[PDB]
């Protein structure tokens, strides 16, 4: 059965929101283009209390082993926000090929950039081996200087031994940061690691592994309560295949924190531009065969909480809302905490352009538990209906906190097996109390007559 992260009260936290965003990788300041106002639409329309927030190791480290903590003040008010509104918030060091310095076009400063991003440009070796025009972003990861800077950073090449040095002491400058940071749950160490020349299993259980052991240990100097998140290789693994990726020690007194952050990009959905047909045939079992592995490297990391920290697409596509549909109730039936890709202006996002919802907002706000007084076992819900089933934890003193939208429940609450403690109308968050002394609890919530 699934583990889940913890808040400060021991309660079960089930994870719902956006990747925030990556407008964020082209910004000279690192920022996001998203405003408080942005997110208080967020939550008014959705109800989310999760954030996988876009950093970059060049907003991070602009030089070699020189900090800037006015990235990092940046990064603490846009914290608040989140903090301000009651989510959680897992900070998210973000790369796609590598770093914008990977071509001098795509390059808007110091390894920002729109399409590739993330390494400073200091850190970004590819030796003169081209990098040439592509027809979609995805196809520069096999591109001779990308693949080679990938190289040079896991040093397969031999020549770099110091760039993953850099990089945990880069994470462990983000962690004395927001150590103390009651928002802050979990540090996803590297946004879709890629091996570059070296390709599953031997480089999962080889430099992946070796890097995320450094970081957590260099984290760990200065953060001992912070959720570790760690990926596995994103080629295969997003479509389907199995990882290798091998169980990080934790050197944190007591219990290890240490969670798994993979993705989810079914091949078919992407190449047969939508889910109906044969495509929603492979795309089901992709699906169900990433569950599988999923469950089963969450296992070989110690039994561990799983976030899916990116799916998502275009939602003008035919079947996507069974699509969206059919991977949270995956999420759901696995304890896993979901980020979707993304809060970006745009048909897979929630917002288009002027603003306008797309089918995104009314498929994502539903009712769902947001902090458990126990572990969750089972629940579901439906626009006018809420269900959860509650292993008890007579230790836990704060209430059971759930999110009803204003759609389904435009006024009072009816509860079945819990106390009503509150029912706030304008954060939408009713709270609850249940028995501790009568086994395993159902929670029924509906609308007042
Ligand atoms: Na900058
Ligand atoms: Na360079
Ligand atoms: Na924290
Ligand atoms: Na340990």
């Amino acid at each position: 059965t699934p583990s889940y992260l913890k808040d400060d009260d021991g309660r079960s936290l089930i994870l719902r929101g956006f990747n925030t965003a990556s407008s964020a990788k082209s910004a000279p300041d690192g920022m996001p283009q998203f405003t408080e106002a942005d997110l208080a639409r967020e939550y008014a329309d959705m109800g989310t209390n999760f954030v996988r927030f876009l950093i970059s190791w060049r907003s991070v480290e602009p030089a070699p082993g020189v900090y800037d903590q006015q990235y990092l003040d940046r990064v603490e008010d846009r914290v608040g926000w989140y903090a301000e509104r009651g989510y959680k918030v897992m900070l998210d060091m973000h790369q796609d090929v590598y770093s914008g310095a990977i071509t001098p076009e795509g390059n808007s400063g110091n390894g920002a950039g729109a399409i590739g991003n993330g390494a400073p440009a200091w850190a970004t070796y590819m030796d003169g081996l081209p990098v040439e025009p592509q027809p979609r972003w995805e196809l520069y990861y096999i591109q001779p200087g990308v693949m080679r800077a990938f190289d040079n950073f896991w040093n397969t090449t031999g020549k770099h031994p110091e760039l993953v040095e850099h990089y945990a002491k880069a994470w462990r400058a983000v962690a004395d940061r927001f150590a103390d940071n009651d928002a802050v749950v979990a540090y996803d160490l590297m946004n879709e690691p890629f091996g570059g020349s070296l390709q599953g299993p031997a480089f999962e259980a080889g430099p992946l592994a070796a890097m995320y052991q450094r970081t957590t240990d260099a984290i760990r100097q200065v953060d001992q309560d912070t959720w570790v998140c760690v990926a596995p290789q994103a080629i295969g693994v997003n479509q389907g295949l199995p990882s290798g990726l091998t169980k990080i020690d934790d050197p944190r007194a007591g219990q290890q924190r240490i969670a798994y952050c993979p993705h989810l990009y079914p091949l078919p959905l992407d190449i047969g531009d939508g889910h109906e047909g044969l495509a929603r045939t492979l795309t089901d079992v992709t699906i169900d065969a990433w569950r599988a592995n999923t469950a089963h490297t969450a296992r070989v990391l110690g039994d561990v909480p799983i976030i899916l920290g990116s799916f998502g697409l275009d939602t003008t596509l035919p079947g996507a809302r069974d699509y969206i549909e059919r991977v949270y109730g995956t999420a759901r039936e696995m304890g896993a905490g979901v980020s979707y890709w993304s809060s970006d202006p745009g048909p897979w996002g929630p917002y288009l352009p002027d603003g306008t919802q797309t089918l995104l907002v009314d498929t994502l706000n539903k009712p769902y538990p947001r902090a458990v007084a126990g572990t969750p076992t089972e629940w579901s819900s439906t626009s006018d209906r809420l269900q959860l089933t509650i292993e008890p934890d007579a230790a836990i003193t704060a209430p059971t906190e759930i999110y009803l939208p204003e759609a389904g429940f435009p006024g009072d609450v009816h509860v079945e097996g819990a106390d009503v403690v509150g029912w706030d109308r304008q954060s939408r968050l009713l709270t609850v109390r249940t028995p501790a002394d009568s086994g395993n609890v159902t929670v029924t919530v509906t609308p007042a007559a």
